């Protein structure tokens, strides 16, 4: 259990998660300030206000990832922190804190990898329809455009978007993230344009000639049906297509997967489309980020979906804090499909990781086996991928630090690294920090 030399290991966060300095030096409201000011959506009333205070702290953090060894670093970067109104006016003093923060991270020797959009849109664009409004689209053009110019040179990794089907299912169909919707139409027609938004930021990628590669970040869970019933099988494939191939196939193969664009169609109506956009939406792209966490076990059974699917608790397994299974056998799989039916292209885990009740001890020590555990469960799933000729390039983990994890707030703890809200902010390092530091750097799990 080597990995190859160049493996590029890395930990992940997002903007709104960590940053905090929510209207701070000219920033814009985000559709998610809004959402967790907004009473009965966040567990205990938590919100993004101050977070992690990384905005702050950005030179510590730089630090312990050091500490650390992580060869990568994956963020992304507040879109209302750079464009107060989503369009208009620069707001010089954010785009100088990215600037600090990429320039820090060169010195220490981390390749930085910027996310573009996860999740924050600009509340003055939600005002105006938010992602079922086509301009939004390019709007987010014009914002990738800015980043690339300003960042020309100096970052090398590149991702539009982060998870596209939580942005439209859980933003807009089921309405427990910003902004709050809850019209399964609207999610159809904002998916298409989160979609449309990614090929347009990769067509101006190629046009202002970067050094580097460009990838979109998918949250992929392989389905399995509970038993040998072929309405077990059918509805497991559904729901899998509705969540993996309903991007997969646009990104890779320039269509909606067939039998569920009819399925929508026919019963929702046709969402709005021009010529060309899967054109758009297919242009070549350099890498695919992949985040995954577990799987889902599928029967047939009456429901308000249009499946009639049912994801089956399996109480009988091993689960984290989140109640998700542990299931490492399924990043196998979902690494070995993409690459068989989808595409040749690099694969990067963009995100991998779990939430554990973590206890900080009066020391300072978060003694995690179960994490260490989950993360080396899954480290040897990735090799068993390698072995078998998938081109996987790098694995980051979810997350570099505990943080805002959206609708569950503080509560939720995934970091290798414990942050101590309450106690002046501090940093601690988890035991896996230190047991990820020894398997960055002897290659071997
Ligand atoms: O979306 C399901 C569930 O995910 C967890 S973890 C989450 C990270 O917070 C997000 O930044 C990353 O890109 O994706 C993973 C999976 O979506 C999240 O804490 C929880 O609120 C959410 O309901
Ligand atoms: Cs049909």
């Amino acid at each position: 259990i080597i990995f190859p030399e160049d493996f590029i290991w890395g930990a992940a966060t997002s903007s709104y998660q960590i940053e905090g300095a929510f209207n701070e030096d000219g920033k814009g409201e985000s559709i998610w300030d809004r959402f967790s000011h907004t009473p009965g959506k966040i567990e205990n009333g938590d919100t993004g206000d101050i977070a992690c205070d990384h905005y702050h702290l950005y030179r510590e953090d730089i630090e312990l990832m050091k500490e650390i060894g992580i060869r990568s670093y994956r963020f992304s970067t507040s879109w209302p922190r750079i464009l107060p109104e989503g369009k208009g006016r620069v707001n010089q003093k954010g785009l100088d804190f990215y600037k600090r923060l990429v320039d820090n991270l060169l010195k220490a020797n981390i390749r930085p990898m910027i996310t573009l959009y996860h999740w924050d849109l600009p509340q003055a664009l939600q005002d105006k329809g938010g992602w079922t409004n086509r301009d939004t689209a390019k709007y987010f053009a014009e914002y990738a455009r800015l980043m690339f110019e300003e960042f020309n040179g100096l970052v090398d990794l590149w991702v539009t978007h982060n998870e596209p089907w939580v942005v439209a299912f859980e933003g807009h169909a089921f309405g427990n993230h910003a902004p709050g919707t809850k019209d399964f139409k609207t999610a159809l027609q904002v998916a298409h344009h989160l979609l449309l938004s990614h090929g347009m930021a990769v067509d101006i990628f190629r046009e202002e000639d970067l050094p580097g590669e460009i990838g979109i970040t998918l949250n992929l869970t392989p389905a399995y049906p509970a038993g040998d019933s072929e309405k077990d099988v059918k509805a497991a494939s559904l729901l899998d297509d509705y969540i993996n191939a309903w991007f997969l196939s646009p990104v890779f193969k320039g269509s909606y997967p067939e039998e569920l664009h009819h399925i929508y169609e026919q019963n929702l109506g046709a969402f709005t489309t021009q010529p060309g956009d899967m054109d758009i939406i297919s242009r070549d792209i350099d890498f695919l980020g992949i985040n995954y966490y577990s799987r889902m076990v599928v029967r047939h059974k009456p429901g308000d979906n249009l499946f009639n699917a049912e994801v089956v608790k399996m109480e009988d397994r091993p689960s984290t804090e989140m109640g998700w299974e542990i299931y490492p056998q399924g990043l196998y799989d979902i690494l070995v499909r993409v690459n068989k039916e989808y595409t040749d292209k690099p694969l990067y885990i963009t995100e991998n990781g779990a939430a554990f009740d973590d206890k900080l001890t009066e020391e300072g020590k978060i003694h995690d086996e179960k994490r260490i555990n989950y993360l080396g469960d899954h480290f040897k799933q990735a090799y068993k991928a390698l072995k078998d000729g998938v081109p996987l390039r790098g694995y980051y983990v979810w997350s570099l630090m505990d943080n805002f994890e959206w609708a569950y707030g503080y509560s939720k703890r995934f970091g290798l690294i414990y942050v101590d809200y309450e106690n002046g902010n501090r940093r601690f390092l988890k035991d896996s920090a230190l047991w990820y530091r020894e398997v960055i750097e002897k290659g071997q799990v």
